[PDB]
C-alpha cells in the first residue's frame, strides 16, 4: 500500500530529488536530496507549516551546502541511501498515527526531522525545530461476538498494511482457494513439519483478499483464526460459535487438533495445520472426516526461491538498521545457512542470519572511536574542579576554569560534526565475510574452513588426505576421482555422493582414512556416524535403525540432524539379510522414510562399508611363496580377483550399485617409520603451551617401530608402544616441578634402551 | 480481463487524492476530483457489464485435456 | 512517563544512574550480546536463561550501567530499565492490562 | 576454614599435588599388597593425562578391571 497512498505532490517530490542528485553528481540519492526537492513544491500543507516558521527555500539551500559533500558518481542504479529508505518508513508510519489513508508532502517533512541522523535532520535542528514543535503546528493547520471472543481476525490486520509481504507462496494461495471451490473435500488441511511457516499461508491469503485478487466466489470473507490454547463448559462455547458462523456465511475458520456433524453438513470451511503424524493417527482412521478434508503439502522453498524472498525483504531491513546490503551478501547468507544449520529450514533461518549480521556491523561502526570520549572526560573533570572552587570562594580561579571548560565544549561539537560527516561519506555495506563470522561462532568451525571456495578443495583432496593418512596411495587416488565426479554433476543428483567397500588387513588405516575424508570434505573430524553390525544380526534389528514400529517403544534420527556426515557400516559381512535390502534402497533411491512418515535425505552423505572378507585372500597371496608376495601386480588386476570373493558371499545386484571397491595393502618397515613421525608432530602440538620440541633419531624410531610390529594386528600396537615409552618418561619430567621449560628433548637409542638426552631449545 | 483491474486502481488513487484535498481544505481541486471519480465509476459499470454479458456468449465445458493436466 | 508502571514495577535505571550499587564486572560478553539482540529487527527480545543462583538478576544491572556510561548506541538511548515484581501480581489481570497501555504509548 | 567445613585434613590442603602422584605407587601398595602389574600400569597412566598429553575434555581415568 505504498504507491496507492502517495499523492501527486509526494510523487513530484521524489522526481525532484532524483534530478537533485544528478546536479550534485551523486550515484545514490541521499536524505539531503529530499529536502532540496521539498522546497520546490510550495502548495502542500508542509509548505504552509514552514511558512509560519519563516523558513524560505534559499536559506536551507546554503544551510545544507555547508556540509553537502561532493564527489564522483556513476550513472545508473541510482538507488536510495539506507537512511533515506528509513525516512519513507517513518513518514508512512506517521500517517497511520493521524488516521490518514494517504501520504503527502505534509508527512514527508514530518518524517525527515525524525531521522535524527541524516543530513536533513541536522538542518531542521539548526533552526531550533524539533519533532514536537512541528507536530502540533500541522495539527491546527490540518457481528458474531461469541466467535470473536476466543478468536482473532486476520484480514483486518492485513488491511493496515503493517504485515510484511509474503512471497513465494503464490503456488499455495491459489492451491487453497482451488480446494475451497469444490462441492466435496472443500476443507484443505496444511500438512508439514512445525515451523516451516504454515501459519504464514493464512496471512498470504488474507493479503490477496485485501488486494482484491481472489475471485468473486472468495470475495469479502472475514478471515478468522482460533488458538488451540483458548480451550461441559468447553462444549457450550463451541455450540454458540458455530451457529453464529452459519448465520454470517463468510467466516473462514483456521484451526491447528462435537464438530464432526458440522463439517459433514458443510457448515464450516476450517483450514487445519496439524502435523502429518497426528493426521494419520486421528483423522485417517475416520472415514467420515477423510471424505471432508483435502491435505495440501507445505514444503520448504528452494535455495533459488529464497533469494527472491530475501530480496523482497531487503529494502525493509535496510531501513531498520540503516545498513546497505549488497546482492552478493544475500546469496552467500542463504547458501551457508542451509549448508550448516539444519534445524529450522528456509527462509525463517536465513532471515535472522542477515538480521544479526546487520546488527553486528551496526554496533561496531556506531560507537565513538575514542575521539569524543577523551574530550568528554576533559569537560567532566573541569566541571567538578570548578564546583569545588565555588565552595572555596575562589572566584578568580573559577574564571579561568570557565574559559577552559567553554573551549572544551566548543571543540566537542566540532569533533562530533566532523566524525559524523566522515561516517556519512562512505556506505556501511555488508560483506559476506561478516556473515561467515556469525555462522562460524554458531558452530565453532574455523573461519578459514568456512571461507574455502569448495573448488580448489576438491582438486587438492589427494594431498589433504595424505596429510593424515600415510601409504596406500592407490586407495586415495580412486576415492578422490570418485567423489570429484559426483560433485561435478556426472552422477544422478538423487543418488548419494559416494558408496565404497573397504577391504584389506584389519586396523591398517580403514577407520583413520574415513576420519580424514570427513574432516577434509565436511570441515569436521567428528562428522561421522559409526554404525557396527554387531547389534544387527537378527530380523528384529531392522526395526532399530529405522525407528520403533507403531505399537512399540535410530540411524534415521542421527542422519537427519546431521545431513552432512560420513556413514560407516563396519562388519557388513556379518549382518542380517534384511538390512542389506535397506542398503540397496538407499544407494539407488537416495532417501528413506521412517515409521512417522518423515523423509530423510542422503544426497549429502558418503556411505562406506567395511568387510572382513577378502583379507584372508590377500594374506594367502602374501604366503603363496616363501619370501614373495603379489604387491607387484596391477591394482586393477587385484581388484578383479578380490571381486570374485566379494560376489561369492554377497549379491551381485548389490555390488553393481556400489560406486567403487577399495582394497588396502599391508604395511612395511619403512612405512611404519613415517607413521610414528606424524604422531610425534601431533604430540608436539599437544603441549604447545610449553613450547618443547622433541626430535627422535632414525635408530630410535626403528627400535620402537619393530617393538609394536605385528602384521596380524596391523599398526594398532604402534600407538601403545609410544604411550608406554616416550609419554611415561616425558610426563615424569613435567611432574618434577617443570624440569623442562621451553627446552628441547632428543631421544636416541644407544643400543640398550632409549637415551633421553635432556637439553634446551 | 486486465481492464477492470487498472480502472479500479484509478478509482482508488482518485479517492485518496480527494481525501488529501479535503483534509487540506483544497476544495477547488476536490470538486474536480469528485466529478472525475463519478466519470470513472460510470465507465466502470459499463465496462464490467459488457464483460459479463460477453461471458454468457460462450459456455465453458470440460475436456479430457483438463483432466490430463 | 508511565506513572502506573513506576508504582506497580520497580525501576532500576534510576539506581544505575546514581551508581549506588557495585558495578557488574566480568559479564562483558553477556552485556555486549544483549545490546546486539536489542538492535535487531526480528526476534529482538532476548530472554536470560541460566541456573537459579548464578545471579541472573544482577546481570540486568550491567545493561543499565552501559546506559549511564553512554556506551550504548543511539538506538538504545533513552530506555528506562523497568522490572516487574511478582509481589504485586480477573482482578489479577486488571493491573497488567492497565500498565501495558502506558508502556505501548511511551515506546521507550 | 575449609578444613573445618568438610573435615579435609590440613596436610592434604598443604599438598601441591605434584608429589602425591610420585608416591601413588607406595600408597596403592599400602592397601593392595601384590599385583604389581595392576599398580604400575595405572600409576604411569594418570601422570600422562594430568600432564596434558590426553585430551582435556575426555576423563582422566577410564579402565575396566578383570578378575574375581
Ligand atoms: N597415517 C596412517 N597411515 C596408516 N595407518 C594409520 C595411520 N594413522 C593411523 N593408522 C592406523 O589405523 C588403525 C585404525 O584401526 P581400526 O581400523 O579402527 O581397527 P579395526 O578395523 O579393528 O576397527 C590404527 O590402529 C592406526 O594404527
Amino acid at each position: 500500500m505504498l504507491f496507492g497512498r502517495l499523492t501527486e505532490r509526494a510523487q513530484r517530490v521524489l522526481a525532484h530529488a532524483q534530478e537533485e542528485a544528478i546536479r550534485l553528481n551523486h550515484s545514490n540519492i541521499g536524505t539531503e536530496h529530499l529536502l532540496l526537492g521539498l522546497m520546490k513544491e510550495p502548495e502542500g500543507i508542509a509548505a504552509k507549516v514552514l511558512e509560519s516558521f519563516n523558513i524560505t527555500e534559499d536559506k536551507v539551500i546554503e544551510e545544507v551546502e555547508k556540509l553537502i559533500g561532493h564527489g564522483q558518481d556513476h550513472v545508473g542504479t541510482l538507488h536510495y541511501t539506507p537512511r533515506a529508505k528509513k525516512v519513507i518508513e517513518l513518514s508512512m508510519d506517521e500517517a497511520r498515527k493521524l488516521h490518514h489513508n494517504f501520504v503527502g508532502t505534509e508527512h514527508i517533512l514530518l518524517g525527515l526531522i525524525r531521522e535524527n541522523e541524516g543530513v536533513a535532520a541536522r538542518v531542521f535542528a539548526n533552526l531550533d525545530l524539533n519533532i514536537t514543535k512541528a507536530r502540533a503546528q500541522v495539527v491546527k493547520a490540518l457481528n458474531t461476538p461469541t466467535l470473536d471472543s476466543l478468536a482473532r481476525d486476520l484480514t483486518v490486520i492485513a488491511k493496515d498494511g503493517t504485515l510484511d509481504p509474503v512471497i513465494g507462496r503464490d503456488k499455495e494461495i491459489t492451491r487453497v482457494i482451488e480446494v475451497l471451490s469444490r462441492r466435496t473435500k472443500n476443507n484443505p488441511v496444511l500438512i508439514g513439519e512445525p515451523g516451516v511457516g504454515k501459519t504464514a499461508i493464512a496471512e498470504g491469503l488474507a493479503q490477496a483478499i485485501v488486494n482484491n485478487e481472489v475471485p468473486e466466489t472468495l470475495k469479502d470473507k472475514r478471515v478468522m483464526s482460533l488458538d488451540m490454547g483458548t480451550v461441559g463448559e468447553f462444549e457450550e462455547r463451541l455450540k454458540k460459535v458455530m451457529e453464529e458462523i452459519q448465520q454470517a456465511g463468510n467466516v473462514i475458520l483456521f484451526i491447528d487438533l462435537i464438530l464432526k456433524p458440522a463439517l459433514a453438513r458443510g457448515e464450516l470451511q476450517c483450514i487445519g495445520a496439524t502435523t502429518l503424524d497426528e493426521y494419520r493417527k486421528n483423522i485417517e482412521k475416520d472415514a467420515a472426516l477423510e471424505r471432508r478434508f483435502q491435505p495440501v503439502q507445505v514444503d520448504e522453498p528452494s535455495v533459488v526461491d529464497t533469494v527472491a524472498i530475501l530480496k523482497g525483504l531487503r529494502d525493509r531491513y535496510e531501513a531498520h538498521h540503516r545498513i546497505n546490503i549488497s546482492d552478493e551478501a544475500i546469496e552467500a547468507a542463504v547458501k551457508l545457512s542451509n549448508r550448516y544449520v539444519s534445524d529450522r529450514f528456509l527462509p525463517d533461518k536465513a532471515i535472522d542470519l542477515i538480521d544479526e549480521a546487520s546488527s553486528k556491523v551496526r554496533l561496531k561502526s556506531h560507537t565513538t572511536p575514542n575521539n569524543l570520549k577523551e574530550i568528554e572526560q576533559e569537560i567532566e573533570k573541569v566541571k567538578n574542579e570548578k564546583d569545588a572552587a565555588v565552595h572555596a570562594q575562589e572566584f578568580e580561579n573559577a574564571a579561568n576554569l570557565r574559559d577552559k571548560q567553554t573551549k572544551l565544549e566548543k571543540q566537542y561539537e566540532e569533533a562530533k560534526n566532523e566524525w559524523k560527516n566522515a561516517q556519512n561519506g562512505m556506505s556501511t555495506s555488508l560483506s559476506e565475510e561478516d556473515i561467515a563470522e556469525v555462522i562460524a561462532g554458531w558452530t565453532g568451525i574455523p573461519l578459514t574452513k568456512i571461507n574455502e571456495t569448495e573448488s580448489e578443495k576438491l582438486l587438492s583432496l589427494e594431498d589433504t588426505l595424505h596429510e593424515r593418512v600415510i601409504g596406500q596411495k592407490d586407495a586415495v587416488n580412486s576415492i578422490s576421482k570418485a567423489v570429484r565426479r559426483a560433485r561435478a554433476g556426472l552422477k544422478d543428483p538423487k543418488r548419494p555422493i559416494g558408496s565404497f567397500i573397504f577391504l584389506g588387513p584389519t586396523g591398517v588405516g580403514k577407520t583413520e582414512l574415513a576420519r580424514a575424508l570427513a574432516e577434509s570434505m565436511f570441515g569436521d573430524d567428528d562428522a561421522m556416524i559409526r554404525v557396527d553390525m554387531s547389534e544387527f544380526m537378527e530380523k528384529h534389528a531392522v526395526s532399530r535403525l529405522v525407528g520403533a514400529p507403531p505399537g512399540y517403544v535410530q540411524l534415521t534420527e542421527k542422519v537427519r540432524r546431521k545431513p552432512y556426515s560420513v556413514i560407516l557400516f563396519d562388519e557388513i559381512e556379518k549382518a542380517h539379510p534384511d538390512v542389506f535390502n535397506i542398503l540397496l534402497q538407499v544407494l539407488d533411491d537416495g532417501h528413506l522414510t521412517d515409521t512417522k512418515g518423515r523423509t530423510v535425505d542422503f544426497r549429502n552423505t558418503i556411505i562406506i562399508m567395511t568387510s572382513n572378507v577378502g583379507a584372508q585372500e590377500l594374506q594367502d597371496q602374501r604366503f603363496a611363496g616363501f619370501g614373495g608376495s603379489s604387491d607387484g601386480q596391477d591394482y586393477e588386476t587385484i581388484r578383479k580377483t578380490m571381486l570374485k570373493e566379494l560376489k561369492n558371499s554377497f549379491r551381485p545386484e548389490f555390488l553393481n550399485r556400489v560406486d567403487d571397491i577399495i582394497v588396502f595393502h599391508k604395511l612395511t618397515k619403512e612405512e611404519l617409520k613415517e607413521i610414528v613421525t606424524m604422531m610425534v608432530n601431533k604430540l608436539t602440538n599437544r603441549l604447545s603451551e610449553q613450547n618443547i620440541n622433541i626430535i627422535v633419531t632414525d635408530k630410535a624410531k626403528d627400535k620402537i617401530a619393530e617393538e609394536g610390529y605385528d602384521p596380524e594386528y596391523g599398526a594398532r600396537p604402534l600407538i601403545r608402544a609410544i604411550q608406554k615409552t616416550i609419554e611415561d618418561n616425558l610426563s615424569e619430567l613435567i611432574l618434577d616441578g617443570n624440569q623442562i621449560e621451553g627446552k628441547k628433548v632428543t631421544v636416541d637409542h644407544d643400543g640398550k634402551e632409549f637415551k633421553y638426552d635432556i637439553a634446551e631449545q
